[PDB]
């Protein structure tokens, strides 16, 4: 039986699904298919591997020995085995390294979750039906002529001004099963705002299945700039910065969520946040350019900030874009799902 879905949702779901962009993640990252293959991957495995990184980061911190340090790079390389060829492995000595293993180890989480879906389970039906279901998300195309479809095209070409033009092809609506009841208590706070979150496709079987998650307790808190928490940001340009695009695949996914933002804790520079100050329900990261605020609206009750981008006021801060964090996935309601083609072209600075 075929699957009657608009060929838009099938196109999706062969996409995030796609085993073969799987294994290319897992090369980029030079990881050694032939020890650790595909179906070998673990959450204990992984979870493992960040606690060797915590171990790494407070090595550093307590003035560890050379040999103390070089032991546990070997167990992380053992633990998640890579292929340097000619190359030696490089040593996780410094904050650097074990941020960008770090960040590794959550790309290869979602990975993990996505191939365990597409394998768990069972005929008669359109496998592309049934890993539909599996995602336990009702996915709606948004008709393109529609006001909801002019405010996301607006939302981002205003927002977007760094070598590319960004081309929305399809619009989704999406509703995670639970995720509304789980989002009510919260519906309650101020300041809900409609936000940005880009992500790797490879990422994205697992944001719909599980929704946008926290890093666990094993994993740094310096791997993350602002403390474990759910990333978004106001202005496109930042979040499609992760959609990992390029020349040969140049589509990338991309989230809007409502997100209820509270009392922000307004910061300028990187703070290890594991618990807020009381008061406050999320962190803003003031950037040195924000949506022209004179141009919101409220699209359902939710403030969209489209407004071009202008100068904010603030000074001596390192973001350029604004960044907010909550550290409750309860507080996120993702809403829309955005297939983004990036046409790549320089263009110099005027
Ligand atoms: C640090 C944070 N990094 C990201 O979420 C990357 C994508 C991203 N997209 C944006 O649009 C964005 C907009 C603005 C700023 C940052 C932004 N980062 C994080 C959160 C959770 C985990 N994690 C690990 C295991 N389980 C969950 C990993 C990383």
């Amino acid at each position: 039986m075929k699957s009657k879905l608009p060929k838009p949702v099938q196109d999706l779901i062969k996409m995030i699904f796609d085993v073969e962009s799987m294994k290319k993640a897992m090369v980029e990252y030079e990881i050694d298919l032939q020890k650790m293959p595909l179906g070998k991957l673990s959450k204990r495995q992984i979870q493992a591997a960040y606690s060797i990184l915590s171990e790494v980061q407070q090595a550093v911190s307590q003035g560890s020995s050379d040999s103390q340090i070089l032991d546990l790079s070997n167990r992380f390389y053992t633990l998640i085995p890579h292929d340097f060829g000619m190359k030696k492995p490089p040593l996780l000595n410094n904050a650097d390294s074990v941020q960008a293993k770090a960040e590794m180890l959550d790309n290869l989480l979602d990975i993990e979750v996505a191939y365990s879906l597409l394998r768990g389970g069972s005929s008669s039906k359109d496998p592309i039906d049934v890993n539909y279901e599996k995602l336990k998300t009702d996915i709606k195309v948004v008709d393109r002529d529609s006001e909801e479809a002019e405010i996301i095209r607006k939302y981002v070409k205003n927002t977007h001004a760094n070598a590319y033009d960004l081309e929305v092809i399809d619009i989704f609506k999406i509703e995670r099963e639970g995720e509304c009841q789980r989002y009510k208590p919260f519906k309650q706070l101020h300041n809900r705002r409609l936000l940005w979150h880009g992500s790797r496709t490879t990422n994205f079987a697992g944001i719909l299945s599980q929704g946008l998650r926290i890093a666990p307790p094993e994993a740094p808190v310096t791997g993350y700039m602002f403390g474990k928490g759910i990333y978004f940001a106001d202005m496109v340009s930042k979040s499609a910065n992760y959609c990992h695009t390029s020349q040969g695949d140049p589509i990338g996914l991309i989230l809007l969520g409502e997100v209820a933002l509270g009392n922000m804790y307004e910061l300028k520079h990187a703070s290890h946040i594991s618990k807020l100050p009381k008061g406050k329900h999320s962190v803003k990261g003031l950037g040195k350019t924000t949506p022209d605020p004179s141009a919101n609206i409220s699209l359902d009750g939710v403030d969209v900030p489209l407004g071009t981008g202008i100068s904010s006021g603030v000074n001596d801060t390192s973001l350029l874009y604004n960044e907010y964090i909550v550290y409750d996935i309860a507080q996120v309601n993702l809403k829309y799902l955005l297939k983004l083609k990036f046409n790549f072209k320089t263009a110099h600075h005027h």
